């Protein structure tokens, strides 16, 4: 109804984008391919099928291989949908769901046959997917073509009114998966016990989630890409980090909550604190304002917590310039967000590909690019207590200025990262994730 | 302690093994590649990590990818152990494992620094792995040669007493999830409610599972490989159909039941029969006999279930001869069960690779190797009530024969399969699962 | 296989002992002498053979005098094995069974013909032995020397998995022994008809007994050391107590059990909740805990159960800090059991050999030692209405606390034992007795 | 009642016995020690008891050690007995048997103060029994001495009218056992299932029997001291060897029967024919004949078998002389029986203890000495075919003479041995054994 509405214009959209690369690079249009299960060395068993992000641009068909979209940006785009019909599986319906209408579907029943159902000359045509070789066998010789894939990845940054819909609903689904993680964190259980209530509340699978969420408690808030899901709860609470999205329809939401068991305390104070730098960061978002700046003003909030909790014996401004927040604060502010969860095109100047400079001494900015309206972006400040970086500091000439008699207080409970979703519009901001209820 | 104690003799199997093929095959060792991480296609989020079987075969590292044995059969087998020391991960500590004493360890810190650590001249060294590219680069020219892969996949039908206790102890865990995921059935729960139960009581999550798990109630017990979980329940509680494992050491677990809602009815008695030939069919397991030929015994007692309950109208020997009892019983009686779900070596005549023809009416049989001493298997007896193989009989003139009103009655139950873990003995059958009193 | 593979540890762990202890004490090795068979005074007929606990420590040959092992702990150990060839003997074919393999075994025709196999140069050699004046007459000089008995009896404290197999496989027999007993008791026979059935059903003759079966009805169970077998029944049945074992390669197993004839009745209760103390008695075996503590725990167990059943008419405390338990339970909770059935190293605190004293309230106790992993141990808490012992409680300050009226209703049905064979492991403890499913 | 009253006559044929011999030796009488319980090495488990021959010849008192007689041929014999009063063991009554009049009875409650119950001066009496070692604490000088045994012994072999009964008693017991025991052969129970039955059927444990049984199926009765009862029944039955006995009041029976399963065929005929020539032996005793004949006629018969049945090819004088029927008849005919199974004085002469020589060609015998009234003895007549023996034989230059396609048609069936015990009277015969029907 809502969604099935804004989709008609999603479609237009892509349309012209479609029209304007393949008319300027001599193509006569694209073919994109959904992809293939990959099977396991000497096995019978299959991965988890991933959808080629290209692919799944065009609609909400994640879940299905040896699917092909041909599209010029003028014809009515076709759909080849693999429908096999084996008796081990639930036959499926013919697509009859909002986004059928919107192409000319032909059914596959067999992954082998499509080299008939694919345009006769394929020399004008490029092949957008993974499996280059697949597509050579079927007579294909432009292949993922650099300018194509820099162009749609541009003004991936610009979302539709659909896209951002999906973004919106992916929230709500994550949103109630915090507040049952936060509910079990309280209740004492394990990091295995609270991801799979997050599971159980998003009522999402492990191989949904659009990335591997990271459940961490004390400690292991401070490792930042914690994979492993403890099933023993520790002896005593203190600290809980999760960083858990969601899917709607191809796109992700991507959500940090840090929380302190005793509700009071400096690790409290901290978040609070945190918490206050992340609203504000959240709202400095504007059109025309370069997303470096906020890296560095993100550096500048940091520097200033650190000083008056006296982690370092500094003001706020000389804890800067002397590098030492990037021990506590190592990672980017945030990144564009969408269909991918570090979304395509938060580094480029223009349509071209071009790189967008980073800034000072932060050469490795994950988002650069110049922010604009219909751009949907995280905001991850993040203060952490990692031990190989404090030791790596403890050797430099910096040893002298750290409150170390502080830092090992803090160990015990890892770190702090507070993560918000942001839609950019002209003239305001929509913290999707704030606009749920969302402490 | 006990597996420790088991674990050298798995070793020195594996090194006789080695050194027979290697000898036999003109190589001078051979070196098992434990795999590498998929990325996803344009995207910087990586697959789930899948180990070599071959690697694993070795010792239970199943976690960890640039991962390298280098092995004659002679010499202390060599392992270059992955162990990367970067600020955003747990440091792993150095393997000190019951199994790390069997092995000269060489820790890679970086997966492409590797070159250094294999054998200098890999002229005579045959590659086992999927990563063939990689192997080439390296200077291997000896890539999964055929005589090497059938005999090792032979013998692994041979389990070590290592690898009987790892199964065994495979199977505790699967009985555990088993007992969780009956319970929330007959508590009214849905198919993603049992199956976040079962990962719960099993303390796997849903990629540490050795299979994609089927949670199906009601009709979707007739589908095969039915992989969705529903999130909401179905408004009546009819028939509940579970098939789910779990991993030990990287040796999988196997087991199916099906359950009645009500206390007793109809399909209530067709499981318990059901159960009484699987129990028979099991225990009809004997060394110096075909496993094709229990296969041809279990199609018999399906057709007596047939004729018994008036869901065909003949007696059971022309249900039979009629091929009646595929459109009920379309899959095998069971497979090998090892490090593989569907283990190797079960088609198998000879270590030459050299096949076992299976019987005239199934030519598509799973397992048709002679039965031995330390081998372990499955039994799946099944009876289903599937729509497109009942259509497709509807068309055949064995129409008249089926009992069209008492298979309605039956489709809102889907179909039964019951499973269990079998260890054949010398002058006995260890049944694993019904050992666990799961019931 | 299983058993077999097992083994390899277990001459390597014996041999790591003997290296220790023979080094320590400068010793060049020990010789073990299997025993010999004891000559009836004035007779030709002989004892049953009863082999030296430290020969059948090293292999499985139990049935068989005039055999001899040497061993340093490093060289190969040798076996000098008796095998007779006269034709009134049937001569077996020379060693192959799993124990060979690990053995230099010389052939010995003529038991005295044995002095040109051993060291000529015996000075040095250690003799563990009964036989001291052959000892002597074949040249040597030490004989069961305190240190190395002291130390041998320590660590035989501590299981081989070997080991623990063994005596799994002795429960397992024993289990068979007491369901046939047990149901016999129940069809009216008589102790002599029970015995012979357990005999029946463990098929192991009266000698092959680790030791004289208790078998008793209804009085008789208030005799501790009851040896006789009534061959004609009581005129009543009320109560049975069997406590009978097994043999599997020289380990024993030792249950007990009781049982009412009626299922109904008082007595019958107080088998109910004495088990259920007995079972959480099982449970309370904890690495780092002096047996001793246990000892007690039982007797206030007991206490409460008497206080519970009007048996005495005082708070459970009180009972226990008066003394009054020691009449109905008047023997220690358990022992190590292991090659012998009140199994070496009981009540020893160092391999020295020095004691580890019992508790305050009683300095009977047998088994005192500190628990750890890798024991096995015996858990017999009971109650009995022993007459002696019921005696000189009445000639004693607590006469007037004791329900004579009571205990007169009871002494038909004699007394309660209950037996387990439980293994510590690290974080679990095996029940070996229960986990076969024996009630 | 009945052999109440041959007791009297009995205790007065001793009294004088002691008279005769205490008087001629100069002492002023006798200590007859009953034993004591044998402690097993470094355990706390004890041998069965055997009872002193020499105590258990005045009573029936087998289960009892510490019994202590005293007596000098003249005055009525003191009995020092055990009745030990602890609250493990049953307390029996006082002695109020039919023997208990005749012995002023003494009760001793512990076996260390006997000493004070004896006499003060020992330097007159002889200790008999086994252990010298207490006897000289004591402060006995004289031990055994030989001209005592020799001459007791001497005497025991003619029986007093009550040892005759107590014999009688033995042989009416043992019959019932040996027919149970025919009846499981023929229903096809193992040789363990057939000792049981036979100890079931008696109501006496492995330890009441005076001897080992011998139960041997098939390739085992050529064994003559087989003493393992296959728990398994073997494959086919063919032949049966039991030889067992029974006890009353210290008194053995002896017995052995050989059968075939098929009541038909040559060994069947072998045995028919085997069991004329036994009873023909058993007639053939006559008072003032030397047994030493018996046996060489016993040779000359087994001899004639032999020459019969196509074994060997020579008549049956021929087989005599040149020495093979010690190939098929390699023991004694038989024995002395009585308190002891191979009872005493069957080689002596005269009362001094001078052998009695046996016959030239078997020095190898047990009964040489004159036959007389009030003996008892045993007829074992025997025919087996031993590899062992056999094999001795085909190296010899009689090689020739034996028909080797027979034997071999006859080793399946071992052997033969049939064995009764009869009473040698003055104008008759009691075959005790056969008196019972027992075929
Ligand atoms: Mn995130
Ligand atoms: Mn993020
Ligand atoms: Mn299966
Ligand atoms: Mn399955
Ligand atoms: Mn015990
Ligand atoms: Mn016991
Ligand atoms: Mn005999
Ligand atoms: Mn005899």
């Amino acid at each position: 109804d809502k969604l099935a509405v804004l989709y008609a214009e999603h479609i237009a959209t892509l349309q012209q984008r479609t029209r304007t690369i393949t008319e300027r690079e001599g193509l006569e249009g694209l073919v994109i391919h959904s992809g293939q299960a990959k099977r396991q060395f000497l096995d019978d068993m299959y991965y988890p099928f991933k959808v080629n992000p290209q692919f799944k641009a065009w609609l909400p068909v994640i879940d299905n291989p040896h699917c092909w979209i041909v599209v010029d940006g003028a014809s009515k785009p076709k759909l080849i949908f693999y429908r096999p019909v084996d008796f081990w599986h639930k036959v499926p319906d013919e697509p009859r769901d909002f986004w059928a209408e919107y192409f000319d579907i032909e059914l596959l029943v067999q992954p082998d046959q499509v080299e008939k159902l694919l345009p006769y000359d394929k020399a004008n045509y490029a092949y957008i997917g993974e499996y280059l070789e697949v597509a050579q066998a079927l007579g294909f010789s432009i292949m993922n073509p650099e300018p194509v894939m820099n162009y749609l990845h541009f003004h991936r940054a610009y979302k539709t009114q659909y896209e951002l819909e999906c973004l919106r609903q992916a929230n709500r689904i994550a949103v109630e998966g915090h507040k049952a993680a936060r509910d079990t964190f309280f209740n004492g259980g394990s990091e295995f016990d609270i991801q799979h209530a997050y599971l159980m509340a998003t009522r999402q699978s492990e191989n949904e989630m659009p990335y591997g969420n990271i459940v961490a408690l004390n400690e292991n808030c401070a490792i930042l890409h914690y994979t492993h899901f403890e099933p023993t709860a520790p002896h005593t609470h203190h600290s809980f980090l999760i960083d858990a999205g969601a899917n709607f329809n191809g796109y992700a939401a991507d959500i940090t909550r840090t929380y302190d068991f005793k509700k009071s305390g400096e690790f409290s104070d901290l978040i609070q604190v945190m918490t206050e730098h992340q609203i504000a960061l959240g709202k400095a978002l504007k059109p025309g304002l370069l997303y470096g700046e906020l890296h560095l003003e993100c550096h500048q909030r940091v520097a200033q917590v650190l000083s008056d909790f006296n982690i370092v014996k500094l003001p706020a401004a000389d804890i800067v310039e002397r590098g030492i927040t990037s021990t506590f604060f190592p990672h980017g502010l945030g990144h564009h967000l969408g269909l991918q969860v570090h979304d395509m095109g938060g580094f480029m100047a223009d349509e071209s590909g071009t790189h967008q400079a980073p800034p000072e001494g932060h050469p490795f900015l994950r988002c650069t690019r110049l922010i604009e309206k219909n751009q949907v972006f995280t905001i991850e400040p993040g203060l952490y207590f990692i031990d190989s970086l404090l030791g790596d500091l403890a050797q430099t000439d910096n040893k002298q200025f750290i409150n170390w008699e502080k830092v090992e207080e803090f160990k015990p409970f890892g770190g702090i990262r507070i993560e918000d979703n942001i839609i950019v519009h002209e003239d305001s901001l929509e913290n999707m994730t704030r606009d749920l209820h969302l402490d």
